[PDB]
């Protein structure tokens, strides 16, 4: 068949694997490229070496990390019902949701939209609530959440919320469109909400330390000016949430625009992503162990 560059639109849990990319576990793109070699689109070699069909990935979603809204691109031969036999060789939890034929000076993904869903004790106060799962969240505390959460909102020196071996780089300005929480949803007894940030070149570690200053205030172990003060030069110890909760939900870009796919990436997110973070809270206790390890950071 024709050889063409494509465009690929794809939804992942990410529990089970070591993220998107190789640098353990295996990797949705192991089983993206499993998927290829198996229904011909790509021939064995370039399997073995990615390079040589051009793949490229949008974003370097981290270790349990889940998207919604994952962009590759790569070069194929364009079989005849592609998009249909690559999903035949993937996992029902990796799906590809949209597929789109580029030129091949199609090369942009900087701009993203990511949502955090979490159980709401996440936010209960350790000495006035509940911290078990009977904890529902009060419309104070969401209030709160939400006031906190749009401090992120503008031009920021974000050098506290990222990570890295080497001394802490002291400048790190970024960008944050829209970051909020919303109303809480019950499963089971369980009782969860979605928060959804918006932004521009997002560092590792950015939008878990985000989360995880607010989850520190809103519980009590630190007071509401730490978030002001971590803008500061010193360094702060920000919490980082765990992964499990992360989800890719957008990247904003020859133009290129998912819009008639968003119902399949709806369905993906409520029937694959949302059921496994909050399956994996209720039998294993993530987000609980987590919020245990709050009294170590010195406030
Ligand atoms: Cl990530």
């Amino acid at each position: 068949p024709p050889k063409r560059k494509i465009v690929l639109l794809m939804a992942y849990s990410g529990k089970g694997y070591h993220g998107m990319q190789r640098n353990q576990f295996k990797t949705i793109e192991d089983d993206l490229v499993s998927a290829l070699v198996r229904s011909g689109c790509i021939p064995e070699n370039h399997g073995e070496d990615m390079r040589k069909m051009s793949f490229q990935r949008c974003a370097r979603t981290d270790k349990g990390v889940s998207a919604a809204g994952q962009v590759v691109s790569l070069k194929v031969w364009l079989i005849d019902d592609i998009l249909e036999k690559i999903n035949s060789h993937l996992p029902s939890h990796i799906r590809i949701l949209g597929l789109k034929r580029v030129t091949g000076g199609f090369n942009r993904c900087d701009a993203r939209t990511y949502c955090y869903l979490l159980p709401t004790f996440a936010f209960a106060h350790k000495d006035r609530d509940v911290q078990d799962e009977t904890y529902r969240l009060s419309a104070e505390t969401l209030q709160q959440v939400n006031r906190l959460l749009a401090c992120y909102k503008g031009t920021h020196n974000f050098h506290n919320f990222t990570s890295q071996k080497g001394p802490q780089d002291p400048s790190a300005c970024r960008y944050i469109l829209e970051m909020y929480c919303e109303e809480p949803f019950v499963r089971e007894g369980l009782e969860f909400a979605v928060i959804r940030v918006k932004g521009q070149s997002f560092m590792m570690h950015q939008i878990r330390k985000m989360v995880g200053l607010v989850v520190a205030i809103v519980k009590g172990y630190a007071p509401e000016s730490v978030l002001e003060r971590s803008w500061g030069t010193e360094k702060v110890d920000v919490p980082k949430a765990p992964g499990l909760g992360l989800v890719l939900e957008r990247v904003h870009f020859e133009p290129l625009d998912w819009a008639q796919e968003e119902g399949k990436v709806a369905a993906f997110k409520e029937e694959h992503i949302y059921p496994t973070i909050i399956g994996t809270e209720r039998d294993e206790r993530s987000m609980a162990q987590w919020l245990s390890t709050l009294p170590i950071h010195n406030f």
